């Protein structure tokens, strides 16, 4: 019930070659951000592990919209023997041209992850080889965060 908005993207992972794929789709619902009324939104992904953040990826910027769509994709390598001990932290942030470019909110999935979170990691680790799309609630930074640390 924080408002911020919803992210969809695609999981998908291959054991043998331990390829992790992520496919950012789209973002609806967007927190305003923006004195317009508007945000200028991108998707950041981290790849990280007890705390650490471990490889970072990041889409194009939509300029003026709450309901972007991106359809970019990204890979991290990931041993078989790690994938269960890793997590996928999903931020949509607004861009400004001058200023920290400040967090809508975000997700996370993979070990520690819940609820939705952990239903979405749990679909891609039981299909090999298969992509997975599914919508996720954004999440306010602070208590995502906390949850991370
Ligand atoms: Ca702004
Ligand atoms: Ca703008
Ligand atoms: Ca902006």
């Amino acid at each position: 019930l924080e408002k911020l908005g919803d992210i969809c993207f695609s999981l998908r992972y291959v054991p043998t070659a331990g390829k992790l794929t992520v496919v950012i789709l789209e973002a609806k619902n967007l927190k305003k951000m923006d004195v317009g009324g508007l945000s200028d939104p991108y998707v950041k992904i981290h790849l990280m592990q007890n705390g650490k953040r471990l490889k970072k990826k990041k889409t194009t910027i939509k300029k003026n919209t709450l309901n972007p769509y991106y359809n970019e994709s990204f890979s991290f390598e990931v041993p078989f023997e790690q994938i269960q001990k890793v997590q996928v932290v999903v931020t949509v942030l607004d861009y400004d041209k001058i200023g920290k470019n400040d967090a809508i909110g975000k997700v996370f999935v993979g070990y520690n992850s819940t609820g939705a979170e952990l239903r979405h990691w749990s679909d891609m680790l039981a299909n090999p080889r298969r992509p997975i799309a599914q919508w996720h609630t954004l999440q306010v930074e602070e208590e995502v965060d906390a949850m991370l640390a």
